[PDB]
């Protein structure tokens, strides 16, 4: 049927939910429009560091606040690099998945070191 045995693009989507489980007015299904509202990003973060910023405090109407806050809240103690362009994200009817995906992969790098995500070591062949 389809090619590619494994796919990071999958574990990424399935993961986000695991951390965004329960969150109201939220549902991660794809990096197409699921992150066009703004709340999405925030939620995912709030989960890790809720005290860092208030979730229910933000609003869905705010296209920037949701984004910015979501970004800053991280840089706080996660000092994560801001790749996405909130400014461009706003005007853009939908957040280019090609980009959103990058962030998720990036942040997942800071968390691991932060001590939030406990990844495993799968001893296998050399892929590099």
């Amino acid at each position: 049927g389809s090619s590619g045995s494994s796919g990071i693009k999958q574990m990424l989507l399935d993961w986000c939910r695991a951390k965004t489980r329960g969150y109201e007015h939220v549902d991660i299904q794809n990096f197409s429009s699921s992150w066009s509202d703004g709340m999405a990003f925030c939620a995912l973060v709030h989960n890790f560091f809720p005290e860092a910023f208030d979730y229910g405090q933000l609003s869905p109407q705010n296209r920037r606040q949701n984004f910015e806050v979501a970004f800053s809240s991280a840089e706080t103690h996660a000092d994560c690099p801001q790749l996405l362009d909130t400014e461009d994200m706003v005007r853009l009817r939908e957040p280019d998945w090609k980009c959103v995906y990058t962030y998720i992969q990036e942040f997942y790098r800071c968390l691991v070191q932060k001590g939030l995500v406990k990844t495993k070591k799968s001893s296998g062949p050399s892929s590099g």
